[PDB]
């Protein structure tokens, strides 16, 4: 295999995890490992007493498993103020082997943050440092005051700038801004599978639906110098795409998220993240696959009991079931939607369809040469009647 300079990272909420040992963070870098991620950005903030413990574990653990991580200083909560601590932070780490290398230089990178300045923060640690923070306009990246290398945007979803949720699909046209103005330096590009969050504080999704496939696709079309994965273990905006930890904290992200595995949104990452290291236009199926995803009920019951109303947008998502089948050869494909049945041909490849949503259980079967190569019984039955407002979705997968 040919050397790469193409790299994927995940976001890790460092603030969820205060109880985390070491073994619980080599747990989850095991697993991105498999996944073909090179490193986490540890996404931490200056309020959380326990941040510098959990640095110096994840830190510990990279090293001890062959993986890395470089820090997200979440300026949401550090400020302006703390260039000292900030410089402290990077004395200790741009040069720790578990620390995650681009060109030579220590990588570091932020939520928001866009005013402070990494100046003073280069020039007083010896090692380089490689420096890209979350920026929210493209125009800014172009002409930053602030000693920066590259920008990271959090875009991973449909968005026109404003206040209002619009349809999709994802389509690259903040890439294309971020990236014309970025000129000679890096880009990081945003890669989520789902929006759905539901708090006295933020209550809405984004319309994304065949978002964790489509997404890959444009990342090897588009080609960015980095990914970052949007999120390891946000559980509370249900874009996770590693798995319920039985360690972290919860926030009461619990009740749409406990009984919701995404693991399997990670076997359509992992072929895509070879390709994009490649440098190639397509990716390469290793074996047959199939991974499938649903919302818990159609999108227009109404709760029993929810105090927190529904959230904003939803009237722009489908009453679908997702499948994305990962396929050696052409083959059929069947789907069982409580009563409604469907079928349709399936080229060698990856490809999604979407099939609409049936109440009831759901049911799987990929067929070639009329034998069956995979399939099986969705692992959450389909209803009509709930609660509390779920928009997060099910994920699950068979593999022959």
């Amino acid at each position: 295999r040919k050397d790469s300079n193409k790299y994927v990272t995940a976001h890790f909420m460092v603030g969820i995890v205060e109880n985390y040992t070491v073994d619980d963070w080599k747990h989850d870098m095991e697993l991105a490992k498999e996944t073909g991620i090179d490193a986490f950005a540890l996404n931490c903030a200056s309020i959380d007493s326990y941040t510098d413990k959990q640095l110096a574990y994840a830190y510990e653990a990279a090293e001890e498993v062959d993986f890395k991580v470089f820090i997200s200083f979440d300026f949401a909560y550090w400020s302006n103020g703390d260039t000292a601590r900030i410089t402290s932070i990077m004395q200790t780490y741009a040069d720790h082997p578990g620390q995650f290398q681009y060109n030579g230089a220590a990588l570091v990178s932020t939520f928001v943050g866009d005013s402070f300045d990494w100046g003073p923060v280069k020039r007083a640690v010896d090692h380089p440092i490689f420096a890209v923070p979350n920026l929210q306009d493209p125009n800014w990246a172009g002409h930053a005051t602030t000693s920066i290398d590259g920008a990271f945007s959090w875009y991973a979803w449909p968005t026109d700038g404003g206040n209002s949720i619009i349809k999709g699909p994802m389509t690259t046209i903040w890439d294309d801004r971020f990236r014309n103005n970025l000129k000679d330096k890096v880009y990081m590009a945003p890669v989520s599978p789902w929006f759905s969050t539901h708090f006295n504080t933020k209550n809405w999704v984004f319309i994304c639906e065949d978002l964790p496939h489509l997404r890959w696709q444009q990342m090897l079309e588009m080609q960015p110098e980095l990914i970052e994965i949007i999120s390891w273990n946000d559980y509370g905006e249900s874009h996770y795409i590693g798995p319920y930890s039985e360690a972290h904290s919860d926030d009461g992200s619990a009740q749409w998220t406990k009984d919701f595995p995404h693991d399997a949104w990670r076997i359509i990452a992992k072929p895509y993240i070879a390709a994009y290291k490649a440098g190639e236009r397509e990716p390469t199926v290793e074996s047959d696959q199939l991974v499938y995803w649903y919302r818990p009920t159609p999108k227009a019951v109404t709760c029993s009991k929810d105090p927190l109303g529904p959230p904003n947008g939803i009237n722009l998502l489908e009453d679908s079931v997702f499948v994305t089948t990962l396929l050696t050869e052409p083959a059929t494909l069947t789907v069982g939607s409580g009563s409604l049945e469907f079928s349709v041909d399936v080229d060698a490849g990856i490809v999604t369809n979407s099939f609409p949503m049936g109440v009831g259980s759901q049911a799987f079967s990929v067929t070639r040469d009329g034998e069956e190569i995979l399939g099986g019984d969705g692992g959450l039955d389909v209803q009509d009647r709930c609660d509390y407002y779920n928009f997060n979705v099910y994920v699950g997968s068979f593999s022959a």
